[PDB]
């Protein structure tokens, strides 16, 4: 499990559950091709998105559907979604934990990269 | 000045100066067309990106070239850039302030709509 | 105006208005003595807390009454208040801007020293 | 384990290791009495600070010695430390995860409260 996503809710002080996450990889033609997708669990985490074999060097985009999350709670959010774009494994395989803290008009995202 | 961008540096505790910012608007064909661009000033701010006449309802993407900013400081950042995608509602006098706080492996962004 | 405080609301995407702010300075006996206080304005800012003459080197604590702010909006917050403790160095012309972004169960604070 | 602290480093994209944490409880005389202390592990986490029996209702202060952390890395930080003050268990026992993301001139803290 080289790619993990964790989403927290800053309004309720709880994990953000059932948040849709889509991952894309930049193709040779500068196009974003679907790579993997899923929804966060009860712990606000999403595991098993890919494997070390499939997760090759490249530029990846992790899109977190924050808008749908907030609407389901009756709150009108600012962002359409949260996007995290990064180059991965360019110097060998690494483990990536992408964390996002969500608020209706703000979000913070950090990466924890393990070797 | 309905749209303003402010970028701060969390490592040095200062405005993020000369950060390239590109704004795009989603076109009818779901394509991002260039809308405006510029670089943050000494105060880490970018004003005059557009006018109220030109800034119509739609989905906009504010792209902040964070990578180039960090590389210039000798720090290898994590993100390729920071992106803020939102819908400009246009329902009453509204000024949009997009703020971003930058760290090498993290960034936070908030919108101040007044 | 060497010390300024800015408070934003991450839930409503607006400045945090009328937030009580208390500033303390650590005394010789390791006690926090009141230094200045006020409430954020409509722009979520608090200016004129002190002067360069009065703002000498020392350890300061900026306390933001976040609890009262959230309760007034009908939201039960997590924190009793937000505290920012720092050392004013006083080594060259320096203006201190203490910014805080508030959410019911979270807050972020950054210092912009220019 | 009703009280957990997790600290991340936003500059290096890694857990903040060996960060000293001191917890205090407000006494009857409005004084902060030492409650527990420890240092974050390799995963940037601090467990076993207290037990459900000892962690009674009250106002607690979690102090994270961020200054010492940054100085050890050769960076001059802004804050003397990060403090998180909250009322705990006022409506029954809860599990509290106090998370902090650190940068030299900024820090963010969130609480995840479980029942
Ligand atoms: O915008 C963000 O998310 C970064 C951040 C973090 C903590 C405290 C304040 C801020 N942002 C900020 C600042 Cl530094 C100035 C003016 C307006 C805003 Cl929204």
């Amino acid at each position: 499990c080289p790619l993990m996503v964790k989403v927290l809710d800053a309004v309720r002080g709880s994990p953000a559950i059932n948040v849709a996450v889509h991952v894309f990889r930049k193709a040779a033609d500068d196009t974003w091709e679907p790579f993997a997708s899923g929804k966060t669990s009860e712990s606000g985490e999403l595991h098993g998105l890919t494997t070390e074999e499939q997760f090759v060097e490249g530029i990846y985009k992790v899109e977190i559907d924050t808008k749908s999350y907030w609407k389901a709670l009756g709150i009108s959010p600012f962002h359409e979604h949260a996007e995290v774009v990064f180059t991965a494994n360019d110097s060998g395989p690494r483990r990536y934990t992408i964390a996002a803290l969500l608020s209706p008009y703000s979000y913070s995202t950090t990466a924890v990269v393990t070797n």
